[PDB]
């Protein structure tokens, strides 16, 4: 079901001198759920229950997000993909995940998780993904109605929109969820970002890092690398397609549909589909994991 309660108890661990927050419930091989922008582990709260008793259920808050520490001093150069990766790699190392990990990824969680999986392929038992960056993007891949806004994030206007006005949290997030969110749900999403200014920097640095039309070149290269690898990897995959969907449609869906050893289902949703179809998503992931772990 739906519901505004978080899943499990927030745990904390020191990473590179900062505290990062995460959920870690149960025993066995991990099922590792990774949120993107502008969300947190909270995104998965109604999905993780479906995997109860199927393994160790983990959902990390990215640095600067959820209950994880902010990077100080924050600024325009902070919270790049590379910086996020340094923190997340270190947290995942610290968590002692073993060598049969199932990844469940969304949004920037997919860029991070696909890249981690490429680099740690022997440890990856399966990959479930949805509304993901399956390859480097072009503006044509980007949903038409949202192009101007994302272009504005990637311009000098971005600081006013995001740091001052919290547009990613307050506008984009509900705008890409089909059902109305409750007061408690929006409170949970806005909590890490209540303060104007640098507290909100992750939600601006992220759109500035999207690999689109060749920029930023480093993230483009990372996505090119994992795109080629995923299109050849025999690791089992679960693609949760969405209707109408948002990001993983058109050309980039055409591309991920070429990936080997992949099961697909379609659920209702736009981008943050976890808020629209958590039971269908959870049921599919649980079935995938049961097949991987007989
Ligand atoms: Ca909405
Ligand atoms: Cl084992
Ligand atoms: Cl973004």
């Amino acid at each position: 079901s739906l519901g505004a309660k978080p899943f499990g108890e927030k745990k904390f661990i020191e990473i590179k001198g900062r505290r990062m927050a995460y959920i870690d419930e149960g025993t066995g091989d991990p099922i590792l759920f990774q949120h993107g922008n502008p969300t947190s582990s909270y995104l998965w709260r109604n999905i993780m229950p479906h995997c109860a008793g199927l393994g160790r259920l983990i959902a990390c808050d990215l640095i600067g997000m959820g209950d994880s520490d902010k990077l100080d001093p924050s600024g325009p150069e902070r919270y790049t993909y590379a910086e996020h990766r340094d923190y997340l790699d270190a947290l995942w190392e610290a968590l002692d995940l073993g060598d049969r990990v199932v990844l469940v990824v969304h949004d920037w969680g997919s860029v991070l998780g696909f890249d981690w999986a490429r680099r740690h392929r022997e440890r990856v038992q399966g990959i479930a993904y949805m509304e993901a960056v399956t390859m480097p993007l072009e503006w044509a891949d980007f949903p038409e109605q949202d192009r101007d806004l994302f272009q504005a994030f990637r311009s000098q206007a971005g600081e006013e929109l995001v740091l001052q006005d919290n547009v990613f949290v307050e506008q984009v997030l509900p705008g890409l969820i089909l059902r109305p969110l409750s007061e408690a749900e929006m409170a949970a999403y806005r909590e890490p970002f209540l303060a104007a200014g640098e507290a909100r920097r992750p939600t601006l640095s992220w759109p500035r890092q999207i690999p689109i039309a060749g920029t930023p070149a480093d993230v483009v290269a990372i996505a090119r690398d994992y795109a080629g690898w995923l299109s050849e990897s025999p690791i089992p995959k679960l693609f949760i397609n969405a209707e109408p969907g948002h990001l993983t449609t058109g050309r980039i869906r055409d591309f991920c549909r070429t990936w080997p050893n992949q099961t697909e289902i379609t659920v209702a949703g736009a981008h943050f589909i976890q808020e629209d179809s958590p039971d269908e998503i959870g049921a599919a992931i649980a079935a995938f994991v049961r097949r991987l772990r007989p």
